[PDB]
RNA sequence: UUAUCGGCGAGACCGGGAUGCACCUCCCGAAGGGUCU
């Protein structure tokens, strides 16, 4: 709840171009909720694929670890 | 944004004492002079 609780306020939004599309897949590891049949491994769950994630039938999905950490230097490498 | 919603709050004196002072001469030398009812 960013709206109600003001959790996870952010600023200084910086966008940088990437070289490889790392939105859905990452060497076969899903980086976001994807259907089970997509062949991507990770953690099983139930959720709608498309937002908003509180409406729509909750179908089986594979999603990454809820808390993923990466070094900022590695993230800025691109 | 995996839901929907939620002020953390209320009260307090921090203050009470102290001399910083005690000793030193800054002086030593020179002509500013000469030209035009």
């Amino acid at each position: 709840d960013y709206f109600s609780a003001a959790n996870g306020e952010f600023n200084n939004v910086t966008i940088l171009p990437l070289d490889i599309d790392t939105s859905i897949s990452n060497e076969g590891m899903a980086l976001r909720p994807v259907p089970v049949n997509s062949g991507l491994n990770g953690i099983k769950g139930v959720s709608p694929l498309i937002p908003p994630y509180f409406v729509g039938e909750k179908l089986n999905i594979v999603h990454p670890a809820p808390v993923r950490t990466q070094l900022i230097s590695s993230l800025l490498r691109g």
